[PDB]
């Protein structure tokens, strides 16, 4: 009931479309149900009168049936459209709402949740939920109403035969459900064993570097073959039980129809029924069987949509553990760009056992370049993550001009901070759209503004040297760029943003004489007149930095000029 | 025909099972097809003789039909089992063969191919192909034979009515195919637009760090909402065309049956047919419709299995671009463990534009420790990749005791080389199974051997301090370990292998006083009496190394003792 209230409200804006479509589905289903009754009376009329010409009755009946069919087709067309479009609007409202919630979440959420699971929830579960309260709801509503009218019409036509069907079907069905529960058991065994075999396979393929290195390729191939040979053994046993079941199911099914043909046949011989009346009964009994299969599927789909519903309302009602757009903004006079770390203790959420900062304190003063130095994996890159407030420190404070960055609006805080990554990220957009991304409104930036920053960041040469120029679609689903190129576009983006604070994570790892010069020249133009925090790789940038801070074992172990 | 020859040979070892099951499917399908004919004659017998008692005929017919049904059920059970088990053996042979080919491939293959695609090919495509040459083949073979017997029986019963059905169904079907081609168009448009919207979504979620950093969360949420609002617009248009189609399809379907009921009804009135003979004809016409739907699905599944077949024979016949187990092995006297790089030029296959080594030459002499030193991303780790021959140099040679490592058996070459990674890889096995992995036969290693190396690698304390001890299932699908723990298990593995050459990639990045000591102590015991190549992070290991080699800009820029 608390879950059903959510599904009802979901379908609520579409209440009038779904009420009209269900109204058309009511008409069609019920008018359709009268056919076995009228076919029975026609069968008996023919039987009674083999000497009567029925051509004019047939012509009128078939002419009249055409108009009923033309209406039913026009009713069905409308019903389908109203149903499909109702579901589309529901799936649209679910997509916009789920995406909105996901982006609002803290970084830590994405550290613990896989993108594939979020995309599967935004693609498949939004699809399930939409068609569960629409197409499936109508599917089960028709099948439910058709078994209702069907069973009623079986008792109407013959209470003896209907009571007989009713005494035979449930016992047989119950025994078949039990065999079905045994079959499900042998199936999960086989599919659990197959999951293990696939996990073994997946793991070894994923880490073929370690398998090679130990000469265990032939060992794993044989280990896997042994596992899937055993699955075959379980599948053969599961195949014997499925053969027995299908054979028993078919026999029961046939013998139940043979029972009703026999019992009905005897009742006909005793003048308890006509051939028409029997034809009529068997058509309804067949219609009931389909309606039970219809209610059966509807349940399996309603369960699926409920499982999907739980996964969606999970993310739809998740409150980000870090503020999204709340807090204060600083005055023009009050904002100077001075930053301070005071006794920062931090360990990443995925590995909370590994401390990155253990009493980290660093004062980056306004307008001065500060070069961060330390061994590999010391936690230099994590400094930019904490400044952008992607995470909050466990202990201590990060302050901007004496204000705890926690009290400020994070979106605003990041509007003041520009960043140049080790390996920058470019979306599958144009080069110009990627540069425009720096601006507080990438729509307000003129072609001339994008061309200016591209010249200053030394990117205009390679961009213009591309077939489509600034309209060259980059990213993953586009034209692949070098690190030096990606970094210069990251500089162009930062130039456009015009931030008071700049955070550079140098990429001296991947650089050649041609790139490394135009990048160092662009980075010099960029650094000019900003509070800079540079993670220094090149000894040249350490040398002319106002201060050097050494990060060892999660703390600032040394602090002074390159000489001192 | 060249593809059909591969599918035939695939089913060939199961030829006798599939021939028996098809023989049972032939019996059942054809004996089943006679029912509308005999139902027609029974209908006419009743019609002609309303005053005759048929109780004893009915009882005998229903008793006889029970024995026919009991046989048919026993025939079907056998058929299903033979079919299911034939497919299981085919799917087993495909699994073992595909996995064998994958593991044999060079590392570069895995650098360019995603694990998900290889697992989907080993799970879903092995399943498709198996049931395509079995269950689907029988499905289409029955439906193909049933339309054959069905159409034949329609002309037998009434050539006028069958010729009539034949003149009406194809035109209507042809027009419906054209509308179906138009419907497919509007569907691909909507689903292409939805793919774009999902790619946008997937990309932004995947890189929420860059979206946050530019305060573009609200911008992307609105960008996505705009895209999926437009999909709704396309889906509404696609929904109108689907409504029109379904309505037209239903009308055509109903009016075709109304035509045959009318035409057949008129022929009855003219004494061209009996009611039984008409009942008979309509049952066959209904059976043909199902058989055409059966051949239709069979085609869609045969195409799917052929698409799967192309993807499997791709990897099944791929020749690894690097030898798997071929080459020479060196004599006990000839193998000393001396290594040499001479003018090595190498760029990784995924990024062939980025050179890692540009005339790299380094002589690591037998029994001496050589410490590799260089800036981050200089290509220090790539040295171990080339020594293990995961890749071959583009230019130059890597030699073992004067022998080009290319002329040697790579499995044997790696049996001489032990390795300790930055972040070691532990499979979802027991700690003991993971340690045993070092041995040339992890089955031949006694509990005492695994316990010895665990003591020496300083791992026995934390292992024994685990609830299940050496039987503690580690890896991803198991108990998560620290880097220091994973590294000490990597030392235990190397100790057991007992290699003449050892390649260490130090992890000074993640280390605390307790771990860093027991690891440095275990690594000292391990280094003892081996040709060592250590990528040095700790200044302590550089100091007591026989030689230090500096890697700058893809070459050995400096070479000498720590002091010199
Ligand atoms: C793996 C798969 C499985 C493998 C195989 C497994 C094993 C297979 C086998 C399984 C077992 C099969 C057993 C079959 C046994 C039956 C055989 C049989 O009957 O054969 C002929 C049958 C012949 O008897 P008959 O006199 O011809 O038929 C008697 C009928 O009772 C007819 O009575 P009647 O003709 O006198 O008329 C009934 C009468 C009386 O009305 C009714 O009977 C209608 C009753 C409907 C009840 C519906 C109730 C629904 C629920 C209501 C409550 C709602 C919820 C309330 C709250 C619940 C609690 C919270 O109708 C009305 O009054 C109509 C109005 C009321 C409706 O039995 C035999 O001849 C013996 C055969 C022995 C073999
Ligand atoms: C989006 C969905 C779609 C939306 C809607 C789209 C639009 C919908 C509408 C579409 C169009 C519908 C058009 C319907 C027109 C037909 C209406 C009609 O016929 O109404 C009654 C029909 C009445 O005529 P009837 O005399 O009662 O029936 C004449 C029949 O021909 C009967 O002739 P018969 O009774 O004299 O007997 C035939 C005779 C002669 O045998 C046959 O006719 C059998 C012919 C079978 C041929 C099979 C050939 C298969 C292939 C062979 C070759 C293999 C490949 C070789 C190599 C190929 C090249 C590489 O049978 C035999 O000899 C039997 C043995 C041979 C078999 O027409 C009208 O009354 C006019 C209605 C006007 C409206
Ligand atoms: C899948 C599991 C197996 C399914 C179970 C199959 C069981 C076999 C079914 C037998 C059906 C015949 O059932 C038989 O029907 C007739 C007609 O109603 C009954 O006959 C009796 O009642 C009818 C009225 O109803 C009278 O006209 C008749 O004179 C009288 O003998 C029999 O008493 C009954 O036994
Ligand atoms: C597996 C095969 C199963 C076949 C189906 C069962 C058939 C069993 C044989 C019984 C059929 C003969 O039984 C006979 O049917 C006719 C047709 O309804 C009945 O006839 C009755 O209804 C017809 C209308 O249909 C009237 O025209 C007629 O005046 C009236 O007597 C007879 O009173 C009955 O004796
Ligand atoms: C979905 C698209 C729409 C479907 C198309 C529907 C078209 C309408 C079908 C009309 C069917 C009636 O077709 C009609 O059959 C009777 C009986 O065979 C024919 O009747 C003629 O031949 C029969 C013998 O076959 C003689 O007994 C009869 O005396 C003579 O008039 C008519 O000449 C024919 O017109
Ligand atoms: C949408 C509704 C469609 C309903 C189906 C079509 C019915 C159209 C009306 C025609 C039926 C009456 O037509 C009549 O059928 C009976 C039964 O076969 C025929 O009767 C014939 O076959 C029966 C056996 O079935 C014999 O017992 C009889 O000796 C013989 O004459 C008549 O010769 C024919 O005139
Ligand atoms: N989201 C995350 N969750 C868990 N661990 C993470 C993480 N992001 C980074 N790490 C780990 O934190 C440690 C320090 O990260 P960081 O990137 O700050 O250091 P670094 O910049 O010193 C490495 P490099 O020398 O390559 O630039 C590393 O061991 C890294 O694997
Ligand atoms: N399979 C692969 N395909 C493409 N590029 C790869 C790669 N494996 C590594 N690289 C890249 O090659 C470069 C050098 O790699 P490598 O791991 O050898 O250096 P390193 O050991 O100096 C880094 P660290 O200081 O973190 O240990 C890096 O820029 C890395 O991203
Ligand atoms: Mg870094
Ligand atoms: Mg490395």
């Amino acid at each position: 009931l608390p879950e059903a209230r959510k599904l009802l409200g979901l379908a609520y804006p579409e209440r009038r479309r779904l009420a009209a479509a269900v109204g058309f589905l009511t008409m069609s289903s019920v008018i359709s149900m009268s056919a076995p009754f009228f076919l029975g009376k026609i069968i008996d009329v023919i039987y009674t009168n083999p000497t009567v010409d029925y051509s004019d009755n047939l012509t009128r009946l078939c002419l009249g049936l055409s108009a009923v069919f033309l209406c039913g087709a026009a009713a069905n067309a409308i019903r389908v459209y109203l149903m499909q479009t109702s579901g589309q609007r529901i799936v649209n409202r679910l997509r916009t709402s789920l995406f909105s919630s996901i982006l609002r979440q803290e970084v830590a959420f994405f550290d613990k949740t896989r993108t594939g699971e979020l995309i599967n929830r935004l693609s498949s579960d939004t699809a399930l939920l939409g068609r569960s309260v629409t197409e499936n709801l109508s599917d089960g509503l028709r099948a439910g109403a058709q078994a209702s009218v069907g069973i009623s019409m079986m008792f109407f036509v013959s209470p003896n035969l209907a009571t007989f069907v009713l005494s035979v079907v449930p016992p047989v069905s119950i025994i078949a459900v039990i065999y079905g529960r045994y079959l499900r058991k042998l199936t999960k065994v086989t599919q659990d064993s197959l999951a293990q075999a696939t996990q073994l396979a997946e793991e070894r393929i994923g880490n073929v570097r370690t398998v090679r290195a130990f000469g265990k390729e032939m060992t794993e191939i044989e280990k896997y073959a042994s596992k899937v040979d055993h699955v075959m053994q379980l599948a053969r046993k599961e195949a014997f039980a499925r053969a027995g079941f299908f054979g028993a199911t078919g026999l029961s099914g046939n013998l139940i129809v043979l029972s009703v043909l026999y019992k009905g046949g005897l009742l006909m011989g005793s003048a308890h029924m006509t051939v028409g009346e029997l034809s009529s009964f068997l058509m309804y009994a067949f219609w009931v069987g389909i309606s039970i299969g219809g209610l059966s599927s509807f349940y399996s789909e309603l369960m699926k949509g409920l499982g999907a519903g739980g996964r969606l309302w999970e993310l739809l009602e998740r409150e980000p553990k870090l503020p999204f757009n709340e807090g204060v903004i600083l005055n023009e006079k009050s904002f100077q760009g001075a930053l301070e770390f005071k006794n920062v203790h931090f360990a990443y959420p995925a590995r909370p056992e590994v401390p990155i900062f253990q009493d980290f304190s660093l004062s980056i003063p306004s307008g001065s370049v500060t070069a961060l130095v330390g061994p590999s994996g010391s936690g230099k890159s994590t400094v930019l993550s904490l400044l952008l407030r992607l995470y909050d420190p466990a202990s201590g404070t990060i302050s901007l001009d004496g204000h705890d960055i926690r009290q400020l609006n994070p979106v605003w805080l990041r509007s003041k901070i520009g960043t140049v990554s080790q390996e920058p990220i470019l979306f599958s957009c144009s080069i110009a759209e990627n540069i425009a991304y720096g601006a507080d409104d990438p729509s307000s930036v003129t072609a001339e503004e994008i061309q200016r920053v591209a010249e200053v960041a030394n990117a205009v040469a390679f961009i213009r040297n591309f077939p489509q120029g600034f309209n060259t679609v980059v990213g993953e689903k586009g034209v692949l760029l070098s690190g030096g190129q990606k970094q210069r576009i990251a500089i162009a983006r930062a130039l456009l943003k015009n931030p008071k604070i700049l955070l550079l994570d140098e990429a001296t790892s991947a650089l050649d004489a041609e790139n490394e010069y135009l990048v160092q020249e662009a980075l010099d133009r960029l650094m000019d007149g900003r509070t800079v925090l540079v993670i220094a790789h090149r000894l040249s940038t350490i040398k002319n930095a106002n201060m050097v801070a050494v990060l060892d074992q999660g703390k600032i172990t040394e602090y002074g000029k390159h000489e001192e």
